[PDB]
């Protein structure tokens, strides 16, 4: 049914790619429907199952921005508050000038995209936080950043009083039932996760680092995901601060060109063009500075909109879109690290497929 749209654009996907194995989630009114597809080693050729975790990469960060945006619920964190005000290790530094909210919106200063190689540990990540000098206007620049993200999440677990991965654990995956997402995957599990495959065809697993859990660490499987799209797109059943914290995920909060940034989603207005949405993941949109125009009539969640987020690590490639509208959503993660534009085709081509979207 599902699978019959389904199943082929897989099949090609993962035949043009050459991607050893796929788990794929389609959420929508009436259930949702986890496909798994090839193997999740290619040497080995174990397959994918319900228990193969996949690296999500920066998948990772919508995760964070939930904590965070739950954390502001709760009142123990204020979005455009000084990020100084809950790490005062930073006072007097760049962060008396970023919020939160620019933290997740990648608005704040031209903060960089890595992690620097001087920077091994906690306290040598604080001491080049309290040295670094702006390079953009905050608030006005968009530059996609794992510090930022990163930075948000340690503002975060401050303003919880707990450490990242326990709060993540206990007041966000635990409720929503995530209970195969790991940050570590446990001795006992290490059987389900999946081996990548680089670019040219290497095996590769990646490796712990830096604002790693904060930015890019995440193993999940596609059905866990799922129940986070699930809770976006209002068809789970959860605690109200918890669904109030989600569905502020999805605020417009800056004007980039043709998307809108929300809290770490990306948004389109419908109808969107593929070739909109393939500039989102390339060169110009992920690795230069974009204009950012904050909306401060903060915009309400849409339900006429296309949301997005990719997340990669070295062997790795995950997508998730959500189409609020139509109250469906999509989870494609793979075991290797294959172009964004051909992820974009093919949940375009699933979800045109499924009446979901038009494409003319
Ligand atoms: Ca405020
Ligand atoms: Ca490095
Ligand atoms: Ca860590
Ligand atoms: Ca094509
Ligand atoms: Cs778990």
């Amino acid at each position: 049914q599902t699978r019959e749209v389904l199943d082929p654009i897989v099949a090609s996907l993962m035949e043009a790619q050459q991607i050893p194995g796929m788990a794929i989630a389609l959420v929508r009114p009436e259930g949702t429907t986890i496909s798994h597809y090839g193997a999740a080693d290619r040497e080995t050729g174990t397959p994918v199952d319900d228990d193969t975790l996949f690296e999500i990469g920066s998948l990772s960060k919508t995760l964070t921005a939930t904590l965070a945006s739950l954390a502001e619920v709760e009142g123990k964190l204020d979005f455009d508050a000084p990020v100084s005000r809950y790490l005062p290790e930073l006072e007097g530094s760049a962060f008396d000038d970023i919020s939160g909210l620019n933290l997740g919106t990648h608005t704040g200063g031209g903060l960089p995209l890595f992690v620097p190689d001087e920077v091994t540990d906690r306290a040598s990540l604080m001491a080049w936080y309290r040295e670094w000098q702006p390079t953009e206007p905050i608030g006005e620049s968009r530059t996609y950043s794992n510090l930022g993200i990163g930075l948000l999440g340690l503002e975060t677990a401050a303003s919880l009083d707990g450490e990242f991965v326990p709060t993540m654990r206990a007041k966000v995956l635990a409720p929503l039932g995530m209970q195969d997402t790991w940050y570590d995957v446990p001795e006992a599990r290490m059987a389900d996760y999946a081996m990548g495959e680089d670019k040219d065809g290497q095996p590769t697993r990646v490796s712990p680092g830096v604002l790693d859990d904060e930015a890019y660490g995440i193993k999940t499987t596609a059905a866990d995901l799922a129940k986070l799209v699930r809770a976006n797109l209002h068809l789970a059943d959860v605690d109200a601060e918890l669904q109030q914290a989600i569905d502020a995920t999805r605020q417009g909060h800056y004007r980039v060109g043709d998307m809108t940034q929300a809290l770490i989603w990306e948004q389109y207005s419908l109808p969107v063009a593929p070739e909109t949405l393939r500039a989102g993941q390339g060169y110009d949109m992920i690795l230069e500075p974009n204009a950012a125009e904050a909306l401060e009539p903060p915009q309400s969640p849409r339900d006429d909109v296309w949301v997005n987020k990719t997340g990669s690590t070295q062997g790795f490639g995950g997508y998730i879109v959500m189409l609020p509208g139509k109250h469906t959503g999509l989870v494609m993660l793979a075991n290797k690290n294959y172009p964004n534009d051909a992820r974009v085709e093919a949940a375009y081509r699933i979800l045109s497929g499924l009446g979901a979207i038009d494409v003319p």
